[PDB]
């Protein structure tokens, strides 16, 4: 481990978000930052909300720029808007380095805050093409790397507990490690992969197979990718496209099949619950996504296990049984590897080299019998045709 400093700087879990502090204006206001490779804004609520018990005051800050300008972020679950500006922002375990970056003040918004997550605002780790209200406004990365010397790579490692952390816990549980500027060896095994970054906007990738327990899904690959195939630690799930969700969810029943699950359980809406320390992990499936590889003609896969695609969750009556929710679930906008994929890798964005890495998690949660893997090469033909095109 070369980056100490960086090493257990996360907080949180799958179902909230993964978190790290940050200091934003001028004396630093200290804030706690979802980590979103899904998105390109860093905002932060700067207003009285319900859910947040602090928030950016920008009347504070003698380093606050206005922009003049509104942001007006709408999606289907809700939405969030604001006022942009720039100031001094800091990570206080991360590089030691201060820049100037645009912030997106959240005045108003609408099912974005999280009750208990502790986190205040989000750091949208992408590219500037997905930045909102457009393109000109600078993705926070993008101006660490512009103005310092620190290299055009980060790295992550979430890790899920594999069993429920009430509040107290969660706040006092080391979540995992944003290493920025570099990969830290301590927090993987075996070997890193990589796979391209197929186009810079989402951290866009190509899947080019998927087995479930080594049975081949056999569908056309172009559908595992349709529209797009994304790594994103600010999605809970692992999110597939309707069709590829069908065939999925059709195969884990068949390997399963020895217990009967209600349907609201494959829907991810409830709930499975067995006595204390009796889940039948062996029951369940392994899943491999099988990722473009840098060398043409070849691929490699990440495996993972139920201990990752089954999110913990508290029982509704506290029992003393271990309970999950199915985190597998549909998507109209492409397959999305979210927070309970990455649970269990070490997560490369090597944006200098255009690439991710994966590699087995340090932290992953597995049994006696199987751990997640990260394995290669293999021969695969015409991958490019796995990628969609509008
Ligand atoms: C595991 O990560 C989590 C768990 C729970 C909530 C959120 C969360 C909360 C608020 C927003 C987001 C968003 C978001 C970002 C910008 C604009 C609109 C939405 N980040 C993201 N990747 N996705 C899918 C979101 O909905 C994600 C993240």
């Amino acid at each position: 481990g070369s980056f100490v400093e960086m090493v257990d700087n996360l907080r949180g879990k799958s179902g909230q978000g993964y978190y790290v502090e940050m200091t934003v204006g001028s004396p630093p206001q200290t804030l706690n930052i979802l980590v979103d490779t899904g998105s390109s804004n860093f905002a932060v609520g700067a207003a009285p909300h319900p859910f947040l018990h602090r928030y950016y005051q920008r009347q504070l800050s003698s380093t606050y720029r206005d922009l003049r300008k509104g942001v007006y972020v709408p999606y289907t679950q809700g939405k969030w808007e604001g006022e942009l500006g720039t100031d001094l922002v800091s990570i206080p375990h991360g590089p030691n380095v201060t820049v100037r970056a645009n912030i997106a003040a959240i005045t108003e918004s609408d099912k974005f805050f999280i009750n208990g997550s502790n986190w205040e605002g989000i750091l949208g780790l992408a590219y500037a093409e997905i930045a909102r209200p457009d393109d000109s406004l600078e993705p926070f990365f993008d101006s660490l790397v512009k103005q310092t010397h620190v290299p055009n790579l980060f790295s992550l490692q979430l890790c899920g507990a594999g069993f429920p952390l009430n509040q107290s816990e969660v706040l006092a549980s080391v979540g995992g490690s944003m290493i920025i500027g570099g990969i830290d060896h301590s927090l993987y095994t075996g070997s890193l992969w990589y796979t391209p970054i197929r186009r810079e906007w989402y951290y866009e990738v190509i899947i080019v197979r998927v087995e479930i327990n080594g049975q081949d899904l056999k569908m056309d690959c172009k559908e595992y990718n349709y529209d797009k195939s994304i790594v994103d630690s600010g999605t809970t799930n692992l999110r597939l496209p309707k069709k590829v969700f069908e065939a999925a969810v059709k195969s884990i029943k068949a390997a399963s099949s020895t217990e009967k699950f209600p349907d609201g359980f494959w829907l991810g809406e409830q709930l499975v619950c067995w006595q204390a320390g009796t889940t039948p992990w062996n029951i369940f499936p392994v899943i491999s996504l099988y990722l473009m590889g840098e060398v043409t003609n070849q691929s490699f896969r990440i495996t993972i296990l139920p201990q990752q695609y089954l999110r913990p969750v508290e029982d509704v009556a506290t029992s003393q049984d271990d309970c999950y929710k199915f985190a597998i679930s549909q998507s109209s906008t492409g397959t999305v590897m979210g927070a309970v994929i990455m649970e269990g890798f070490y997560v490369v964005f090597d944006r200098a080299r255009k690439r991710i890495g994966f590699a087995v998690s340090a932290c992953h949660v597995h049994d006696e019998f199987r751990t997640a893997a990260v394995e290669g090469p293999f021969v695969t033909l015409d991958m490019e045709d796995c990628g969609y095109n509008i």
